[PDB]
């Protein structure tokens, strides 16, 4: 991933004065207070690609805040690929929640702890999205895989171009300890920081709805049909030691296991 300026790829969409630009827009901060959070979105829409952001999360007390970095399409029956960082009281750990929506249906939450303090330094958070799979990455570690299993009747984000979004907002009702820890507004502003702003994708308008170089990009090559054995072992380590909630192994909500699990090694 190569670092460009914010304004090359992104525009603010709410509370313009709550986004602070540093070094020509090579670093930005989103601020949240009791009146408003803020958010931004990509200028373009994409069908497949590699999307990456360096982020450094809200330090100190971040209880009740959610910082989200996600791709979403725009019509009804929407597709969406989500990172949501759920903050905590001081000295208590963030959760990284992921989710995938297909045809308007989500409910595929997974939640992990991280193997570093996400407030102390910038780390990469990335999505690789091709016709074969979606991989969520934290730096070079795969934390989740969602495979294209249309052959088993399961939906996959396949023909709806998506924009990239990010935002910082309060979510008192559910973010921290299921909603027990409320935001301490005397500790505002809550500040999330961003760099890199990397977009390498198939540009495909909401109107035209397709990209001319499709099937021929570097992420369409055979090396990217699956993770290799080393990447799968990293993933299983995330699964075994860092995972606190997984919809795949949740048999109370999902009596009939999600067809994708065995392929994705979420089991
Ligand atoms: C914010 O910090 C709190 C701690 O202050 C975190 O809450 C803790 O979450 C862990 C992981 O879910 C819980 O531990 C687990 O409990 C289950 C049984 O309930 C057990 O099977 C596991 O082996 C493990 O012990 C822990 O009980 C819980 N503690 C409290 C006080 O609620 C929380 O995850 C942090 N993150 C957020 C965003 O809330």
């Amino acid at each position: 991933p190569v670092d460009v300026a914010f304004g090359r790829n992104y525009v603010p969409t709410w509370a313009f004065d709550h986004i602070k630009y540093f070094n020509g827009g090579n670093e930005i901060q989103l601020h949240l207070d009791k009146y408003t959070g803020t958010g931004f979105q990509s200028k373009g829409s994409y069908l497949f690609g590699h999307f990456s952001m360096q982020m450094k999360l809200v330090p100190g007390d971040s209880a009740g805040t959610v910082t989200a970095f996600y791709l979403s399409s725009q019509n009804s029956e929407h597709d969406e690929i989500d990172f949501e960082f759920l903050g905590n009281r001081t000295g208590q750990p963030y959760i990284l929640q992921t989710n995938v929506f297909t045809g308007g249906k989500g409910d595929r939450e997974q939640r992990i702890y991280l193997w570093f303090d996400p407030t102390k330094e910038f780390h990469y958070y990335s999505v690789l999205w091709n016709m074969y799979m979606i991989v969520f990455l934290v730096d070079d570690v795969p934390i989740r895989v969602f495979k294209n299993c249309k052959d088993l009747g399961v939906k996959f984000p396949f023909n709806q171009p998506m924009k990239i979004y990010s935002s910082l907002w309060n979510a008192d009702d559910w973010a921290t300890r299921g909603g027990l820890e409320k935001t301490d507004w005397s500790k505002a502003p809550f500040i999330a920081s961003y760099r890199s702003f990397h977009i390498d994708g198939c540009e495909a308008s909401v109107e035209a709805k397709f990209c001319a170089t499709q099937g021929a990009r570097w992420w369409d090559q055979k090396e990217f049909q699956d993770l290799d054995a080393f990447q799968y072992r990293r993933l299983s380590w995330v699964r075994q030691k860092y995972t606190i909630y997984n919809y795949c192994t949740d048999r109370s909500r999902y009596p009939s296991m999600p067809p994708e699990c065995k392929r994705d090694r979420d089991i």
